[PDB]
């Protein structure tokens, strides 16, 4: 509830009182791969084409990426969690009195190229920042001499000084004396005048005085960064408080890719490479890499490789996260046309209920136009953007794949070892006109039949979701209210329109409402339900018998 | 129950437990005998004909397999188990550095043959691997010479090594250096180094080197595999890692029909054949033999043989497997055209309540267009595959036999003698104009008829798959549950739908379902209950009777 | 009752009084062996396998841990306690006049390197400490110097003191003198003047005198622990209170593994190891760690070794706490592979009721891909798993293990031995088509089969669990009070109502409620009472029977 006003007041009054209540998921992709820039042990969100192109400039992850969205055409591109293996390392250096570092982390940043330089024609600073790899090209010409000091009258003597505070060797005033004493001081500090403009406007205003901005670029550096004068005649001409380094920070804070410190005194330099761009090499275990994504909100990962190692860690980690209240999947393929044996030795090996594993290999129509031959586990990337393009309770059993070409070609006996011992394959429709691929079932590692929860992606994931959502939303709505005498049919009101939601999004099959009952006792509430769950259909029987028919007349 | 999150939490929260409980036989048939291929001593799975004929190459098992799957043209195809009596051993030779051996057992795997010739273009040796049966003639390439790593420093000279374990030969260390100073290496022990992949990466990191893939096959093999390079210059040559023992695992594990074995250098050698197929010998005992199908799933089990021994060893076999809870048929058949007389003396010395004779021999087609002449056994062999094609509790009483013709054509008189006896029989129709021919009983060789559960191989199925899935299922869900007192009244619900399933399959006639009494007290549970079992009509008695009516206009 | 005010009020009032009463089992499994961390002779609770590695780093014990909790994948996984055996002691460097000292108990500590270094422009020291083996590696730069003291007055001087009193050898006064007296002083023996923030605040009543808090801030020392001074002039100086030893403590105390004291001066010092770190000696008896244990509630415990003596000790300390009114059991087993005879004579030698033998051992496949083939002990922490992860009265029998494979596949008659001989076994399953590894019985040592309770685990477990709680509840609420003449019918109710909980739960089976009796008489609670025990189901008995039943049309 929110009152109006929400000062109360005693004398008499009319007071309105407002309650906004009643006005008012995504799955979310996960991967971890190579790639050849993005900082390390950092997680970032991708939506939009050129931003992923940008974090990622080139690698397998970003080729994961633009498959996984191209893996879905008839289904939305959504969120996508990406992040880098690599302990990259941005280039660096310390040259012309100032601290240069790039934003670039891996080799990449070897390429880049600052200088500085001086202009005679305005006694100003200049610079020029290339990073040729991206056809990067700037020149900030002359930086600093951000306005004039000038003076009017006829007296001998007319000097201006800025002076430093000496705890930290800030500009904190601007003097202006003629004759033996001051005129005017701008205190910086504190007053009117913590910007540069309104100084110059306030020797403009004055008699015998003059002051205007340089053009060049629209500086309005502040007064703390001024460069320290000291009895620098006004009389001879209109003198440039010059502040070089502080509107060179100012100018290309925020635009580039280089960032400037300082080391001391700032003096020009050649234009010269960087140093330092180093990538590393990768850790044993991804292990510690996955803690990052501990809370960061999705339910399919799928690690760029192969190794064994790898997929136990991911397969521990998900089982860790589910015991912790945030269930996740594992979709894993078996290198470059391994054969059965090894798929079986991978799955006798992994043998969890939160764990898939893919079997076929194949080529993928790039938008390059390259016929990108790729393994396994690129597949199971495509199957995980598939599975995210779904409904929740939908399953990716025999979805189109839109695949190119594939490596291995089974046999129907093939086919039926493949699906009856977890493993997820793919078959070439060759009977239609339209020849295609289609996934034959969406069986997980863990191979027993009982369960049909542990045993398919799809129920597991209608259970998951459905769990977690009741759960969170429980939690919210009932944790810290009354224990009124309506407390139980409120609650029963709120699952059976939490169900029929349910029911009406087809993420369930059905629900029956006398089950549903809400017991009350002390500070617990104990609930008892039953919902009819949701499934996908795997086999049809048909029968056909004919009759004869006597037809009269 | 499954409760949800998995570890307890005491702040306030909330808790779900998940329950999946409750929304959760194929009759195997079996032959031994004799093959022109396949392992002995190894029981073998047949689905399709395509896998059976070329794991079983040919023989008379082969045969039998095609007349199990073609003796039932209106039934489906029912997974079979086959398993090779011969004591063969395969082909092996030592030649090169290496000690070479065939998978294939029998005299037809001398004919394999394997070489080395080098091809000195690629500087690779040429594996050229020949079987002249299967028409196996194939050419393999590109071993050795995985990758190439070159040196562009500006030192003097550089070298590099690979240093091996020296009691083993396992690599570790990859060294580059210059005179005798290390540039730069990588132990290639516990992480990342372990394969291949990591050392291209990190040698493409230096400037002075170079390390990029060769087309001559993408194998990534691991790094503990590397062959051991001792100083080799590097700074004119692009000098090639071979690593020829780990290209032959990796290229030819899965190729062929020949494996690989280490006493060495690997060297070329001339493309020569290998020694040492042999058959064997036939065991004393089919006993040890009929051992690898005790716990394999089969009921139905034909030996192809026609002995009075190895029919008493079978007919032990199958007593003892049934006594230790897995119940077994058996039939067989006396060779070529015996008469009534041995089929007495046979009966009279097997007397078996599992076992079954067959006394009529014919004439089969065959895909191979052969109009095969086959023994008695192979027509039990043909039965067995009708029984199979069947499901619980039918008969193969006057069912068709689809056989072209048979050597002894039996009369009325010979026929009764021979069921009375406890004899299987085949008569041909010649009642109709389409004559066919078909089977007359399906009598045990046990020959006491008062006892129908002996006598009926029908009534002795139904009761034996019965008795072992109602313990089967018993043992599984009750035993360890609590003696609560709602005990007794599941146990009694869970019999009552187990009958009731069994009656809607027709697997049983009826039951009385209010004279399932079950008691508990203690540990155990007292059960007892009725089931009129499903009998199959085999007379028909008609008292027609003939009146007289009169009519009026 | 608890009347409103508890103090009596004799004028005209109101008087209120108020009753709380009427409006307001765990089952743990221990662990004791060897490990990398923990300190010797303590009881450590963990509940997240992330505590426990942080805790115990490496070693067996941590596997064990980690199979007990994996060994329940559907329970919840429920505190468990664990030990260390080896009297292990940390690194210390009794370098300069600091003891540097280690929290960590073992060798690794030695590894530790800690020196430190000093800021000419702050005056203030530095630490460092390395501890990379965790990743650890940590600078406290500028160290001391809470707050700075300036003069801003007109006397001719201007110092400050801090006393130090040889009494309690602290700093007791900090006092502004000048000349030959005290400007204003600040006692830190007594008052508001304990800590700094006192001091900074009465510094700037003065007007000659000011002070100001450090840049770096936060560090809020105790006035007792500053250093000596003794009139060091500030007159135009801004000097830090230095105040080391606070800010020593400050940011050693928690942070890190290093602790620190002094033993002397404190002055800097490079860097250098640390020495003392010892595992410690395993001792021969393992009394000395069980008798450590108290009444945490622990109740199954398996000892990590094959030893008579080990075995012998922890079944003498089970019943010892159990006759203790702490009932407890343990389950051990004998190395690898170990033949029957063996068992037979451990069985022998133990013969305990309170201490089951698990025959098999095995391979168990663990987070990083560690095929762990492991002694049968380890088997026996995954059946105390397994049982803690069950509920109250609930059994292990014909539940599965989720081991990978096992040495010992025993036969039917063997296990039959086994069992005979009161030793648990592990099974693997042929029968059904999909094999997998099971629990056979939970068979004691003890052999008298006439008494279920010390037979079998579960129903100890549910009598002790049952016995412990009734006399706790019945000690805590009624037994040992004041005596009144109508506590007989309030102590039936609270029976029954107990007795209808333990109903509820299914930890009974039923009782008469009718034949429940209370007698009082001075101060003899004399109570008898009937139950019913619980119990699991190990033999079912079916007599089926066989009917023909005649049908009419």
């Amino acid at each position: 509830v929110e009152p109006f006003p929400r000062r109360p007041i005693t004398r008499p009054h009319a007071s309105i009182e407002v309650d906004t209540s009643g006005i008012g998921s995504e799955k979310v992709f996960c991967l971890i791969g190579q790639a050849e820039g993005g900082e390390p042990n950092t997680v970032y969100e991708l939506r939009n084409y050129s931003q992923a192109k940008r974090l990622f400039r080139s690698g397998e992850l970003l080729d994961a990426i633009e498959l996984a969205w191209g893996s879905n055409p008839n289904y939305t591109a959504g969120r996508i969690l990406a992040m880098r293996i690599e302990d990259a390392k941005p280039a660096s250096a310390e040259i012309g009195g100032l601290k240069i570092t790039s934003k670039i982390y891996g080799n990449v940043a070897n390429n880049i190229q600052v200088g500085l330089e001086k202009n005679t024609l305005s006694d100003s600073l200049r610079l020029r920042v290339i990073f040729q790899d991206d056809r990067f090209n700037e020149v900030y010409d002359n930086i600093g001499n951000i306005f004039t000091i000038k003076y009017k009258g006829e007296e001998a003597n007319a000097t201006f000084s800025v002076e430093h505070d000496e705890e930290t060797q800030k500009a904190s005033r601007l003097v202006l004396k003629v004759g033996d004493q001051e005129v005017k001081s701008y205190d910086l500090t504190g007053g009117a005048y913590d910007y540069t403009n309104a100084i110059i406007t306030d020797i403009n205003q004055l008699p015998d005085f003059e002051a205007k901005l340089s053009p060049f670029g629209d500086k309005n550096l502040e007064s703390s960064k001024l460069d320290k004068i000291e009895n620098a005649n006004i009389k001879d001409k209109a003198v440039y408080v010059k502040a070089v380094f502080g509107d060179l920070e100012k100018q290309t804070a925020y635009n580039g890719i280089v960032s400037f410190e300082q080391l001391k005194t700032i003096e020009p330099f050649e234009l010269t490479k960087l140093k330092g761009g180093t990538n590393g090499e990768p850790p044993a275990t991804w292990a510690d890499k996955l803690d990052k994504f501990a809370h960061e909100g999705g339910y399919y990962i799928v690690p760029l490789s192969s190794k064994q190692s790898v997929h136990a860690e991911v397969a521990s980690f998900v089982k860790e996260r589910s015991d912790a209240g945030e269930p996740m999947r594992a979709i894993v393929g078996g290198g470059f046309n391994e054969s059965k044996e090894q798929l079986f030795g991978r799955q006798a090996s992994l043998s969890n209920p939160r764990v898939s594993l893919v079997a076929n290999s194949g080529t993928f129509v790039m938008d390059d136009g390259r016929k990108n031959h790729v393994p396994a586990y690129m597949v199971a990337v495509a199957l995980g953007g598939l599975a995210s393009g779904l409904e929740i309770g939908e399953s990716i059993t025999f979805k189109p794949l839109r695949v190119s070409s594939l490596d291995q070609i089974y046999e129907s006996i093939d086919l039926d070892e493949l699906n009856e011992n977890g493993i997820i394959s793919i078959e070439f429709v060759r009977n239609r006109t339209n020849t295609f691929f289609r996934i034959v079932d969406d069986v997980t590692t863990f191979n027993d039949k009982s369960d049909p929860v542990k045993a398919e992606m799809a129920v597991g994931e209608a259970n998951d979701f459905l769990v977690s959502e009741l759960k969170v939303q429980l939690e919210d709505q009932f944790i810290g209210t009354r224990t009124i005498n309506t407390s139980a049919s409120i609650i029963k009101d709120f699952i059976q329109s939490y169900l029929g939601r349910k029911k009406r999004d087809n993420e369930i099959q059905d629900f029956p409402a006398e089950d549903v009952q809400v017991i009350v006792e002390g500070n617990e509430a104990r609930i008892s339900m039953t919902v009819y769950p949701i499934r996908s259909f795997k086999k049809i029987s048909v029968s056909l018998v004919y009759k004869q028919q006597t037809l009269q007349a």
